[PDB]
């Protein structure tokens, strides 16, 4: 019999890592840290200073954290929780509006990205922020290796393809990934439930662990050069160089962004510390049923050129380890797997901390 | 020699695992999940709308419970920690009882089944059961490759095999489900040792984690077209997913259900908020010696019907991930197996829970 | 290259596994708990109705001690941190001594055994417990596979062997095992390390898990017919049952007994609680240097009798859940081996404990 | 395709393994621990009686700090994080100053070690050294795989080859090894990441396991001679001694004597218990920017004389155990892997320890 239980080899098909069970292999460096090239595509034609993305949510990204990831290097998403108006209101209001690394179009404006779901109401509201000129749509569903979201993005990709490029929602397979390549998405999202606000891995027993996926979906991906994003459970900044490593090209960032001044909503104070509101869009509130999220508080962290600059500062780190001048070096790194014996030794440990660090907290 | 000792290969037989060392992959779907058909087979001739069962412990179903449950489409299975004449009372109660889901037989009346013991006066109890006009008999014993819980299943089939469904007791590896199949079982219960409130894998230290059980006893079971129930150990509803997605047709369950209102016993308080006493059939206090079971309280859920309601769109979440349309279909699903790493990625983590969402509390 | 470092593939032997890594399998059972047979062999020529050795440490095993754990079935072993003068007096104290199961003698006085060390002063005590009437001498060391002990033991065995029976020392490895046996050992005794109160696996860093080295020194005992006696990590009777189907013949206790009430030393109360003191023979206030063991206490248990009984009653439960109706049965069990989500598992879970059961407390 | 995903076998390298992963195995022993010779090569010239080293930190050596090292059988490095002739004077004051193990040179003075850069400045500095009288230059970095570490060694070498003995900074990979000794390295220095105080396997997430690591390098150094020098991660005894049986010739520490009077810094008072600062080199304060370390404090020990007489008493007892007469034999010992249970066994457990012992601390 399979040693797992039962007649079947492939009813358990694999064993999933995830980023705390890998770690980079050093090499040989002829690279120092300041002269790392942190660019990426985010898309087949869009190319980013700092290769990191805002996430689509109400508690993230609204026109001032879509301006601020902009000027920083990276892009912002704006959320769909919001009447079509308005979020075609917030395109504007970040077309419109130092800061050498921005992003840029043909035109010298700001870059900004806008989030639709799968319908004819999606349809619509599609149609009208590419009227008001966003640059980039996604198709943010919680599973898209559905036949109506592969439907949508062929749509999209049919009709406004030459003006917007099409992003496909998460998957976390190979096939899911190759399915939406052939629909014509430009750009792959990975990640079934491995965000900090998420409960789908519980409520529904679905997912897999982000660096296998990453895995799987660059190699259904990368033969026909579609990039991929990796979207959900990074806390630090060696889960950013971890999740390039491992194939992909973007990384998308929640709860790391929501304690930012940038993002929206109101300063919370609770026992002498500041906090502000993060949940989820699957949460029960956001959504206003079965909830798939939660609502929580973060940290409050201050401005986002500071975290972004720490982010960056630990990539460049990871570059000059792993002796990669550029990102497409970075995709070309070895791991290391190892246990959780190895997973304590990697933090610090046998010390009282009396002073936090400004890249590291427990 | 071999790696983990000694000369025999055969000494470990197998690396077992639970439901937290696997997770569902997600397929191509062409399923919503408010259409999908959650509709399963209990034994070989009784199929439930909802395939949940109560379990037959003396602090979960009885006549209300029992009632309750046929209503929101499962099945209530009567404790056998009561007098013969009490339990049939309690079935007469149940058989004399909005809901378009309820389970009823072919008069129209509500589905209940009945747990016996092995022995003469258990043989008694069966015989009165079957009088008062029970559906499905439980041989509920702790260990069902005992000669005697097969002879008593032989027993029971030969005498009233044309009118009730007999349920062997419970197995955890492939050749107890083949003897209970061999035997003439309507249906095999898997799981020895899962249970929140068990302590046979410590007093004892015998047992099968339970997806392994499930897949060993269904690659038994499936040929000849006995369904398989999942006893035990199921805390959410991803859970009775991944035991579904393993082969069982059923899940049964215990403190999910112990909490709500239509379980036996009076609410305690406790520091301002509400409990209900969760025991084993094999504690001290029930068994009334060595033990296999404690006693404890579990928080105070409410009314079973949204209990049960947040359970099955779980279900049909994981369902629609899948792209399952039917249970049968859900069975054929796939796993991955993950770390602990995941494990604590699967969960929400980085995060102070502000709200409490109706399906997740930690 | 290995893939865990190296070009060495037996650098790194073997993976070990531990009480908490396996359980038991259930198996085709005609065995009513009350039905096993519990007798196993001590030595080559002495046979235990209850296969249970109390350890030979001085806040475990005195007079009352001993007598009380032959009066239960078992055996203990006198500790050897007493002048020879006042051990001599304990071993004649236990032969000068309602309790159907007492091991006794041809004479019908109850037996005991004494622990030695290595050395000529170690002669002299040996040969005056000898002279006292004692039935057999452990050779008491924490590295039996030394020149020295295998010497001592040779020693023993010419001069005295007719009279008295002599156990060698603590083995981890199948080498150490055969090398006791070709020295004449009638017993072996099996572990490094996994006492609750050793520190030799974290000062040292040398040890081996108890279930690999059970079975690597049966592979070397069995085939001369040499009992094995499991020593040092056991708290459940669970783990006892591990260790006999393992293919041990007898489990020496430690923590288990030091806090009944027979054991050396007087009461601690704390907060309303009752504990007693227990410590390692290497502490070192027990060897009043650099210690291999610490000072603690356990909480009280009340009479040995009633833990024998529990510890006994676990046993018939996993020999009934296997089929064994001998312990020469229970040495052919097959095991399973878990993960850390089974462990969690197999424990009682998601529950509040309001009452304390006979044989499990958190 | 590879279980863990992708297409590529050799993404995933290898395994890695961590002190808390490994025991050693006993084996045959005619060794007493008071008898053994735990004298090891520090570099291809220089033999310590002691084979402990002392780290390059601002908390932990200074003039005071090498000379009781010195004297205790084992070797100081100075720290560079101050101005080149007041290191050049701590030199001097170490080479100008009950202790029959000292490590003295051929004209009878105390051996001392320094720490230097990358760089010209770094050359200027090493220069100073070399004719303020240093024994032995520590090529200190990060990565020791980059061109300039590399370049340096090679000029160090050979400008003052003749005087003076090059150690290369951290490596963690068999091919950073090779090329530091083809640079021509004295010794090569082991881990990256490893440290108490350290997040770059956070930050960057970038490193290795040590005992892998340890082991990697040693199959690159050893057919050559160059000894290894295990650095960081080192917790207790038992951990030098499994560095030592991995193939490393030495360890440094780190917070193990960050503890005590003699290194610098002063003592601080908290609820009535002493502690003293302790911090990383690519802390913030350190390098007073993205840090790679934390500061902290650790709890006050004494004199260093009782913690290297504990020490080396532990790796004694492993000697014995595995029958090392000499270090030479012990890096030949066998190991055990464990899992998380088994470390969990390997420590004190089930035990309330009331009186801390030397060499233990819960
Ligand atoms: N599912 C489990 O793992 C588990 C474990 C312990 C108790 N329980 C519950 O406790 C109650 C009583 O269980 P029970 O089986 O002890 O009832 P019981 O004492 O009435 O036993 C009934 C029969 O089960 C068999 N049996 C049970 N345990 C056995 C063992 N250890 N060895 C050999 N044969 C054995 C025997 O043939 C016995 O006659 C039931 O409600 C049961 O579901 C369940
Ligand atoms: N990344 C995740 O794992 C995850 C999980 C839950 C929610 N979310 C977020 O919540 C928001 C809403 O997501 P949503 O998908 O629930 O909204 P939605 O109702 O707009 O779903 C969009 C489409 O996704 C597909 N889909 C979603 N869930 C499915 C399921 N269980 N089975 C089959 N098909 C399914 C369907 O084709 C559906 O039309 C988004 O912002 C999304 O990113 C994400
Ligand atoms: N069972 C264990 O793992 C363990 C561990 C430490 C101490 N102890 C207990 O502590 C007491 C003293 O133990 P002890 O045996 O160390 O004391 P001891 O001084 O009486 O040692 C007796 C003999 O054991 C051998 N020995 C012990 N440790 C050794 C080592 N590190 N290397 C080589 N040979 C070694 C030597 O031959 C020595 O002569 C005893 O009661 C013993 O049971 C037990
Ligand atoms: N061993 C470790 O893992 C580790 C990590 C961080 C800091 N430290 C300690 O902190 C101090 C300063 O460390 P440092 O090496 O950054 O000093 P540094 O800034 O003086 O660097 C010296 C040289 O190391 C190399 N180097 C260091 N980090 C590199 C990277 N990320 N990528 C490429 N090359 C790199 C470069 O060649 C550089 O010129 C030292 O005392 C060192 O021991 C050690
Ligand atoms: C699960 N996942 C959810 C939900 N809303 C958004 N998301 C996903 O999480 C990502 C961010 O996760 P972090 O780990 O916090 O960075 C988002 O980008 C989105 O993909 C939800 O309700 N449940
Ligand atoms: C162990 N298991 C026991 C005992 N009484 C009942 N059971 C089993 O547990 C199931 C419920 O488990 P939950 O995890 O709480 O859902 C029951 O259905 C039954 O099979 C006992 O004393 N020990
Ligand atoms: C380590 N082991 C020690 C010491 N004294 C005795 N022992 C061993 O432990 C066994 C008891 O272990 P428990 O887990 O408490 O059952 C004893 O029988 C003996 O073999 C010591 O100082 N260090
Ligand atoms: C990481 N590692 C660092 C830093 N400064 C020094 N080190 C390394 O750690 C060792 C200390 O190990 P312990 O575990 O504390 O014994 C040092 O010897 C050095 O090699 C730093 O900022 N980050
Ligand atoms: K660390
Ligand atoms: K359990
Ligand atoms: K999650
Ligand atoms: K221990």
């Amino acid at each position: 019999p399979v040693p797992t239980g039962g007649d079947d080899p492939t009813k358990v098909a694999m064993l999933g890592l995830t980023f705390d069970d890998v770690l980079l292999l050093p090499a040989a460096s002829d690279v120092v840290p300041a002269t790392a090239d942190t660019s990426s595509q985010l898309t087949k034609r869009i190319r980013l200073r700092v290769p990191l993305v805002s996430s689509a949510m109400d508690t993230v990204t609204e026109s001032r954290m879509a301006i601020a990831m902009a000027r920083a290097g990276g892009m912002g998403v704006l959320h769909r929780n919001l009447p079509v108006a308005e979020q075609a209101g917030q395109v504007e209001t970040v077309k419109r509006s130092q800061f050498p690394l921005s992003t840029k179009d043909s035109d010298g404006r700001l870059l900004v990205g806008a989030a639709v779901g799968v319908g004819d109401d999606a349809w619509t509201r599609a149609m009208t922020l590419v009227d008001a000129g966003v640059d980039v749509l996604i198709v943010d569903t919680a599973h898209a290796h559905n036949r109506g979201v592969l439907d949508m993005v062929s749509r999209l990709k049919q009709a406004v393809g030459e003006r917007v490029d099409v992003v496909g929602g998460n998957v976390a397979t190979r096939a899911a990934a190759a399915a939406l390549v052939e629909a014509g998405a430009d750009a792959v999202k990975v990640g079934v439930g491995p965000g900090s606000i998420c409960t789908t891995r519980v409520v529904a027993g679905v997912g897999a662990p982000q660096i296998t996926a990453i895995l799987e979906a660059v190699a259904a991906c990368k033969p026909y050069g579609v990039p991929v994003i990796a979207d959900g459970g990074l806390q630090y900044s060696g889960d950013i160089a971890k999740a390039l490593a491992a194939g992909a090209s973007t990384a998308m960032l929640g709860s790391l962004l929501a304690g930012t001044a940038e993002s929206p909503g109101e300063l919370i104070f609770v026992n002498g510390k500041q906090f502000k509101s993060y949940r989820g869009m699957g949460s029960l509130g956001a959504m206003q049923l079965v909830p798939e999220g939660i609502e929580g508080r973060v940290p409050f962290r201050g401005p986002l050129g500071t975290v972004i600059h720490q982010l960056t500062g630990g990539l460049r780190a990871a570059m000059g380890y792993t002796g990669s001048a550029t990102i497409e070096q970075l995709q070309q790194a070895q791991f290391v797997q190892i246990t959780a014996a190895g997973l304590k030794e990697s933090h610090p440990h046998d010390i009282t901390m009396t002073v936090e660090a400004p890249n590291y907290y427990t």
